[PDB]
C-alpha cells in the first residue's frame, strides 16, 4: 500500500516512515505529524488517515488524536472513564471517554 | 493484531508478539511472559492459538502456548515428552498429548 | 523477488530492495546505486516499475526511480520541479512530467 | 506458513530462523542446514525443502545445494558454465552447470 507519511517542515518536505510515527494530532485547523525525530504538518484529517494507516499498529483514541501502539510505553487508568498514554519519548496522549471502550476492546484488555 | 496487552499492578502494557516468549495458564487465568515483564490477560490460551500467528507460536502443553523463536533448545527429557530451553533460560514442558503435533510442526522425527 | 544482482566488475552483487536508494537509466544502460555499491542491471526503469515495491520505489524522473525510504528531505527547486536530498548526501531530480504524480503519490500539496 | 527450521544437535533439537539459514546441503544421503552460528541435520529433502523455502529467498543451485540469496555476498562466473558463490561467512557454494541458466533467470543477471 503506502509506508512513508510526508511531514511538511519549514523549507521543504520530510518522508517519515509509519514505523516512526508516534501519533497524529488535530490542533489549530491542522493535522500534526509526531514523528521520533520531527514533527509537522500534513493535509490530510484524522479521519483519512484512519482510512490511510495500518490499523494494525494505529488507533483513532480521542477526537483529536491518532496513536501508534508501538511508541505505547503504559497504558493508565488516569480516572475512571479515560486512559492516559505515557510514550516511549515521555509524552503523554489521552485517551478520551467517548473513545475508551473502543480502544480498550481493540488493545484486548 | 500487532502487539498484546499485558495487565499490571498501575495500569497495562502493549508487548509486541515477537517479545512474547510463552503464554502460560494458571488459576484461571493467562500469563503472558514477555522478555522485560509478565502480565495477566483475559483470553484463554485457546483464544490465543487462534489469534496468534501459527509460524511463531504453538501450543506445547494443557497450560503452554510458546514462541518458537525465543526457544533455545529442544531436549527429549522423557518417553513422551520434550523440554523446551529458552532464550531466558526458562524451561517450558511439551506435554505427552502434544509432543507428537508439537515435532510434527517444528519437522524433526 | 527480495533482492537485486548488481552487475560489478569481476562478478555480480545481490542487494536488498531496502538498500537500494535509486535507479538511474544512462546510456541504454540501468544503473542501481546502493549503499555500499552501484552496479548495472539489464532491466529498463520501466521493467522495474512493475517489479519493485509501489509503497517504495516511485519513477520520479523519465532517467530515475527513487526509493522514497532513502529520501532525506524534498525541496522545491523550481516553479515545476522537485529536488531530493537523499540520505548518503547525493540529490535526485523529480522532473516537470512527474513533480504532480509524484507528489499525489507521496500525499503533499 | 512456517519460519524456523529444526536443525538435530548431538544432544538437542535447535530451531533457527529462515533468515539465519545461510544454505542447506545433500551430502552423505542427509540434508545438512547451514546456519549462521550453527550446522544440523533435518529429515526432509532438498525437494522438500525447495516447497517449503520461501521462494524470494530461496534457491536450488546444485542437485546437493540450496542457497540463501539473502547470505550471498557476490556471484562469480568461475568457469564459462558455472558460477561460484562467495557467502558472507567466508564459505563458497557452487551453482552447476546444470542449474545455472535457472539460478541467473531468477536472480536476473
Ligand atoms: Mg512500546
Ligand atoms: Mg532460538
Ligand atoms: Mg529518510
Ligand atoms: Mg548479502
Amino acid at each position: 500500500g503506502k509506508s512513508v507519511v510526508t511531514l511538511k517542515t519549514t523549507d521543504g518536505w520530510i518522508p517519515v516512515p509509519f514505523s516512526k510515527v508516534m501519533y497524529l494530532e488535530a490542533k489549530d485547523k491542522k493535522t500534526y505529524v509526531n514523528a521520533e525525530e520531527l514533527t509537522g504538518t500534513h493535509k490530510y484529517s484524522l479521519q483519512e488517515f484512519e482510512y490511510l494507516l495500518p490499523k494494525d499498529s494505529f488507533i483513532r483514541c480521542h477526537r483529536s488524536f491518532i496513536v501508534n501502539v508501538n511508541h505505547i510505553k503504559a497504558i493508565y487508568p488516569d480516572t475512571h472513564s479515560t486512559f492516559l498514554l505515557s510514550m516511549d519519548n515521555g509524552e503523554r496522549v489521552p485517551v478520551s471517554q467517548s473513545y475508551a471502550s473502543y480502544f480498550r476492546k481493540l488493545l484486548g484488555f
